[PDB]
């Protein structure tokens, strides 16, 4: 795998949407297919058997998968033995252990709580690792609290002390840093700035959630 | 104990004056009982007698003793013997040993030093410990510096980055989180802010110094 | 060695200038003489014979070496055996092991890499370690990055986190804390509001690369 080697724009795509697949993965520079809260609890039986008949470029393609611990994690796994993908995305990652179970294949670590966020070095450091991201909206809410960003926008102090804290773990291990995604898909000034920063920090990426995203993102990162 | 199951609003109360006491309780959700920084050095004896003669609901009151390893602490637990509280607050925590001989009634930890900064996930990972505090004007003195906030009002980074470092680490082991006091009583817009905040981010509670301070603070949380 | 009775205006002067070294010392509170990259790659040889026949107060002055695992770095021990001076500054600290083989010399670890931010308590905890300093270019850069301030001047946000890490690392362990150096030489404005919030906060130290920096590095200490 050399995900380095992609751009700048990732792009997620709910699992349970094969249709769109073909129009994301050539507007992106990597694919990442939901089997998370992308898609319905109800349909992601139908997302996993997507995942399966419609493949797409295993270099520029990474599964979200679910939760360690859960049931659909099990489920995902099962159906990810009958694609080519070698790399997957682990929401709430807690542990180096998490990590650790999804041996062999390669792992980003998507960091969205306070365990995550303690242990980012534990994480970052285990031998599956090759990326690390993170995520306000699950972070404040598995906090306890109501609103990532503040009045002017700005993220709220913990998100922005959780954002430095998986770029320095990242880095510290030659991971890949990934950076928050934009939830106000049309607030395109707000998701310049935050890329623009993120090209300066560091960040090799900034996950997007819709393709109209990812020129913006490119762009940010062009010099 | 269900500290939790009570409002966002704490208040201090020196423990040499058992006059307030009532008046505290009724006005508050938890009242800390201070034993520490809150009572004059020569008064403490008075105050520990107060603590025992004059009684409060142990489902809402948390005694604040003294740092460890002095001569006052080791006086406060005695003097605490002879009362039905089970929780106390430990100023200057600096780690999980502290917290520890502190067995085995719960302990919530106030940290507001480098060292327990650095030291805030072992220290809330300690059995004993049911909850986070933090406290900048120790910090900072501690430190060797003289201001725990910039010209503009806001706190310097140093205080922010360990406020979010406590956060993280109550929250990360289900410990309850408190934000620090707001020492400018007459400041409501300034103390409506950071509880707005607080309650935004994820913390369970603000405490406060004076009475005036808890009605702004249970309408920050109110939602 | 007491570098702490020192005043806070210290001076970085390349090693390969011994015609300045006087005019530093006396400029300065405590002086830097640097063999690192204040002295071009052809040059060191010649800043380390310097560094032997032109002595300096040893009371008032660090050598900042190379880093660890290099051959510079090598050279430099070999340099530093034929002079008085004890405390050594190490770029590039990334552990307590590159600090533990600088023993018996005093270290000042100065952090500027992602390993070094996130092992910084490691290695203020170290024997050798007497201070911590930390660089936000040498940061940014190691990071992939390519800004360490932003439009309005301010320091980015991991340039921030890791100041406030190694002024808590440092404190919690008794060692001395360095901010990091004003870049823009003739911006005394700027430097003037660092170094104000750096004695507010604890720092004891904040290097400057300019002589013209050091009254108002020592004026914001003041009080
Ligand atoms: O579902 C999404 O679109 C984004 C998401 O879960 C996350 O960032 O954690
Ligand atoms: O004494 C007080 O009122 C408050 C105090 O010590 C603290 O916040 O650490
Ligand atoms: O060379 C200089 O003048 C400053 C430097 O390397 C640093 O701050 O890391
Ligand atoms: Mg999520
Ligand atoms: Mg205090
Ligand atoms: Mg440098």
């Amino acid at each position: 795998m050399n995900l380095r080697a992609a751009g700048p724009g990732w792009l997620f795509c709910p699992a349970d949407r094969p249709e769109r697949f073909a129009k994301a993965a050539a507007a992106a520079d990597v694919v990442i297919l939901d089997l998370e809260d992308g898609v319905a609890e109800a349909q992601k039986p139908a997302a996993r058997n997507a995942l399966r008949d419609t493949p797409l470029d295993p270099e520029r393609t990474v599964v979200r998968i679910n939760a360690g611990g859960t049931a659909d994690q099990a489920r995902d796994l099962e159906a990810l033995a009958g694609t080519a993908y070698t790399t997957v995305m682990l929401p709430k990652a807690e542990s180096a252990a998490q990590v650790i179970e999804l041996a062999p294949r390669d792992v980003i670590a998507l960091v969205e709580t306070a365990r995550g966020a303690v242990c980012a070095a534990e994480i970052a450091a285990a031998d599956p690792t090759v990326g690390m991201m993170w995520g306000a909206e699950d972070l404040i809410a598995t906090l306890g609290g109501s609103s990532s960003r503040r009045a002017d926008g700005a993220y709220r102090d913990v998100a922005r002390h959780v954002r430095s804290t998986i770029l320095l773990a990242a880095s510290a291990f030659g991971r890949l840093a990934l950076d928050a995604v934009h939830l106000d898909i049309l607030d395109v000034e707000g998701l310049q700035e935050e890329a623009r920063d993120a090209a300066a920090v560091g960040f090799d990426v900034t996950v997007c959630i819709h393709p109209s995203q990812i020129p913006v993102v490119r762009k940010a990162y062009r010099p």
